[PDB]
């Protein structure tokens, strides 16, 4: 009678085993990008599901992607190879001509620079994989073995020289052969650790965004039929403004049906191999602004309105973007506000913030010698490029910036020398990079009605320091005229001492909040906001919404990953299953071994 | 200044290692899984991992590292199951396979055993040969297992041999974490493989090994398109195993089979890819040529005849004058003493198999209406039961006469051009022909061909061994005879320290044994052999008798045999290989 | 060219099937497999043909049917008689002269 319960077990056991060797079997990955950026270098671990299938290998599921963790801020890669040419190549190196191909004789020197940040980053990176990871994670994570993706903005982009691809070479060397004592398998690839243009970072940045959004996917949102009977579809994506440390990002969806001028073209993310296939069609309008950075911005700001007659008066510049009572010296240099309410000005030529604008803008830069209009465009911005650098990043006839918080003519200014100049800086024409050499161009032949996102730490304060005084209503929604109202209080402040230090006051009794060296210059980024939300308003097609965004909730509410390059970086490299299959499994970190 | 070349040569060596192909050494086991006996089979391979490319196998570099131990065969573990599950008479009475799944961790129980016995011999055997940079290369990539069975368990009917390898498989995917070693397999690696199959890929393991088969073509055509239409010059292959024997070679060039046989294509098959000259072959493979299934259809033949069954006692010419033994198709030990000892345990009759195949129980019989009737008529009778089905009447003793000339003759009409031979059905990898005279007679070809086999060599070997074959023996049919006629007349004489084989002329002398007594009829199915080829309208360039193939440096790169074929049939899919054997590989098991 | 009997039967299938709208690019059904790979069939009809010097069977083999070793279903995207596009389509082919009319 219960013969038949034992012939079931042992028919359901079998079955069992059956279905374990048939089915998809998942395996936790951790994944490294390091951010190589500007100032800083840090780590980013993320953990991502594989699933391995019968015959079919095995991929990551896209949606599973976590960051687990970012590290410490290290030194920049520009700090490792100005150490080893201020070592080697003596003093002035970056003053007199300097005979590249003797510097060969110093690679060793070159790999030891390297070698010291390589095991801070890789210290750091096992001190967050031991600090997230379980026992049972751990052992998923050491066998599958460890992608590493070292990518590097802005820094080292200006040397000229084969130093950028020599330490590159170094750079995957050291992170092919990690410490064994840990058991974390890292490795890399030319692939994987590059060098990356402010116009791929939009790309990645506009990816990273729609992913986590879940507007980027397999499956259309839309299908139209063309003039020929073809079914062309799409996603929804929404565009992102991302206005960084060293340049400003704007990337969004081309409108349907648009016509460009035939000196600009739509960047199309399947043709440039940042999509497969398999995803819908994905055209894009994508534009870096290399003066709209946080610190380039600031620097050609003061460069401009420190040499106009109108603002210079007998060596005193009358800032209208910084507070009245605020005072510092004339130059372009990185800004410290001590607890007294007194301005440091640093006048080290390398924290000079007109620094990468001043080389950029320079006769032995290819992209300013090849066209004629090039070199007249930089003068007319104020960077002479027959001037040598000391000398061209020099404030002339000027010994201190006074504030006048006078929003209005801050925005007038932000409008006439960074937004809309006379002649703007060359167009960029490479690859992932549309070809427009302005704001208003962007609007004016391109505008569409793809919702808008607005990121940045600085963008995002502009509008978050508005709210918490109350001049700015929580459920803003973009409106222009409501944020210069807003601005034009918070930007009227006096600077005020008191024992516990400097204070931003705000007129009218509506309260104060402590001044320091990421806020002296806030309302710069409040008119440069006005300046743009202006200039997508004159659009013939407007966004159907803008918002200002910090991070991006997941299905359960709280943040996937963050805002920006990284995971974008880590999709274009994973979504691609037959190449990510070769690459990360077959050749993985046992093409190291020796 | 001198010092600038040291750095410049210094980025560009380094450029040189993160764009370049990088080599690494990898493990392949192959569990020989056959009637007898279960072997694991250890190999070394060069694997290339290339930049966005991935990982392959160079299959040039594939050479047998070392063989184990002989364990029990498959068989053992399904009939002591069946002993103690489905009661001792099993194999002669009906039984309920319903009521058996009531026992699958006890077959667990079973197959745990001996896949323990034979992962400790594998790292045994790696430990033994490789040296500590070697294991490092070796532990990393992974060992991908091929567990292939053959023989031995194809004639169950059940569900006992798919459950059986799930069982093994599951059993494959969890060694032991101690030595390190990363064994792993999956259902396409590890399965049960036909005659027919076995014989294809020891034609693929001959033709690797000896350099014949090859993306470079040895010989075009064009098509009148102005197509090229390349071939291989291959070698086909005569293996003459103890369970069945195998015949594949090359389809003659410009020759088509009529509908009722076909070619077999390994490109069409899926054993090699489109990359390599198309491969036309003839495939056979037929259980009646084994060892054992020959020697005890011979007997059943033989001892029914009139000319050799008189009052009781059946004179075989295949066996030496003064040897004799009871009468059945039992498997015989020869005792110290000097007689031989029958075992009449229905699992040790040499027609077991036969038997078993030819059964009313056997769906393959009701396959093809005159099956039943070949077996009938091959004395293998499907209507009688088991022990009838066996049996030779009116038989007390075997006495052997020792009458070459006489063994030769009855090993043409009952193995090699028997009047009616007993059934083969075809399947994808054979062509069809029932017996091997109509093979010669309709589908020669001028391919050399190589002879392989245990009890093949031994027959050559013990020829040479006495000086009565020359070293240089190259086929010639008339001076094998000579030689074979003359170690066939011995006598045996019964000593103080055992049975002798005395050989005429006082020439020499050789212990009789259970492995050896019956070495006449293999000697004839060798001369049966090399006379049809001879006849057939195409004779073989040449002809060999070969155990393993020499490498490009002069040491034996692997065994003649299916498991190099097994291997390469798997690995020369070059993105199905990296898929398995790197993407998924043994972190597919991880829990 | 001239066609064999076991030829003209996988033809007379092809035009039962594309008259009858069995036969095209849309399936019928699709089955999920042991590895959840979607595999698709139209709902073909067999056909029963007997000519004046043959007679024809051709028909789907059954779904998760394991024929013997001995006989083989005819792929008819593997012969070239069906497209890629086309579900798969595996039959039972047979042509006997013994049962034509004559
Ligand atoms: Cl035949």
């Amino acid at each position: 009678a219960d013969t038949e319960k034992r012939i079931n077990v042992g028919k359901k056991h079998l079955q069992t085993l059956r279905n374990l060797e048939t089915r998809c079997h998942d395996s936790l990955q951790a994944l490294v990008v390091i951010d190589a950026g500007s100032s800083s270098t840090r780590t980013n671990v993320f953990l991502a599901k594989t699933r391995s299938c019968p015959n079919k290998g095995r991929s990551i599921d896209p949606d599973s992607i976590q960051l687990i963790g970012a590290g410490k801020r290290f030194a920049g890669l520009r700090v490792v190879l100005e150490e080893w040419l201020d070592t080697y190549a003596g003093k002035d190196w970056e003053s007199r001509p300097v005979d590249a191909r003797l510097l060969f004789q110093y690679v060793p020197q070159m790999h030891e620079g390297a070698k010291k940040l390589m095991q801070l980053l890789e210290e750091d990176t096992v001190a967050i994989l031991d600090s997230q990871l379980n026992e049972k994670q751990k052992v998923q994570v050491k066998a599958l073995g460890i992608p590493v993706m070292l990518c590097s903005t802005a820094g080292v982009r200006d040397f000229h020289e084969w130093y950028r691809d020599a330490l590159f070479v170094l750079l995957r060397h050291l992170i092919n052969n990690p410490s064994p004592a840990h058991g974390y398998k890292f490795f890399t690839n030319p692939f994987w650790t590059r060098p990356i243009t402010g116009a791929e970072e939009g790309l990645f940045a506009f990816i990273t965004l729609n992913h986590l959004s879940r507007r980027l996917g397999e499956d259309p949102a839309r299908c139209m039929i063309d003039e020929y009977g073809v079914k062309q579809c799409r996603n929804d994506l929404a565009g992102v403004v991302e206005v960084g440390g060293a340049s400003a990002q704007i990337v969004f969806p081309l409108q349907e049906g648009t016509v460009l001028p035939s000196s600009v073209r739509a960047v199309n993310l399947q043709r440039e191999r940042l999509l497969p296939e398999r995803y819908p069609s994905a055209d894009v309008v994508s534009v870096s602004f290399m003066q709209l950075g946080m610190a380039s911005s600031a620097g050609l700001f003061l460069k401009e309105l420190c040499s106009n007659d109108e603002f210079l008066q007998g060596g005193i510049c009358s800032n209208p973007c910084l507070f009245k009572g605020f005072q510092q010296s004339c130059s372009a240099g990185e800004v410290e506000v001590r607890p007294d309410g007194s301005a440091s000005v640093n006048e080290d030529v390398r924290k000079n913030r007109l620094k990468p604008l001043a080389t950029y803008c320079s006769v032995n830069n290819p992209e300013i010698s090849f066209k004629v209009t090039n070199e007249m465009q930089c003068r007319e911005n104020s960077i002479d490029p027959t001037k040598p650098l000391a000398e061209r990043m020099k404030i002339e006839n000027c010994s201190i910036i006074k504030g006048t918080g006078n929003f209005d003519k801050c925005v007038s200014q932000v409008e006439s020398i960074l937004v809309a100049p006379k002649l703007p800086l060359p167009a960029n024409i490479e690859a992932a990079s549309s070809g427009f050499e302005s704001v208003d161009q962007v609007f004016r032949f391109a505008s569409s009605t793809a919702p808008m996102i607005v990121t940045g730490g600085g963008m995002l304060a502009a509008i978050n320091t508005l709210k918490d005084h109350r001049l700015l209503r929580s459920d803003f929604s973009g409106d222009v005229e409501e944020l210069a109202e807003a601005a034009r209080e918070f930007c009227s402040s006096e600077v005020i001492i008191r024992t516990d230090g400097p204070v931003i006051q705000l007129p009218n009794a509506r309260g104060e909040q402590k001044l320091n060296s990421l806020n002296f210059d806030l309302c710069k980024t409040m008119a440069l906001t006005v300046s743009l939300l202006r200039h997508m308003a004159a659009g013939e097609n407007q966004p159907s919404f803008i918002k200002w965004e910090k991070s991006i909730a997941g299905p359960d509410g709280k943040p996937l990953a963050d805002l920006g390059w990284q995971v974008g970086v880590i999709l274009h490299h994973v979504l691609f299953t037959e190449e990510w299959g070769r690459n990360a499994y077959e050749a993985g970190y046992s093409h190291n071994l020796e």
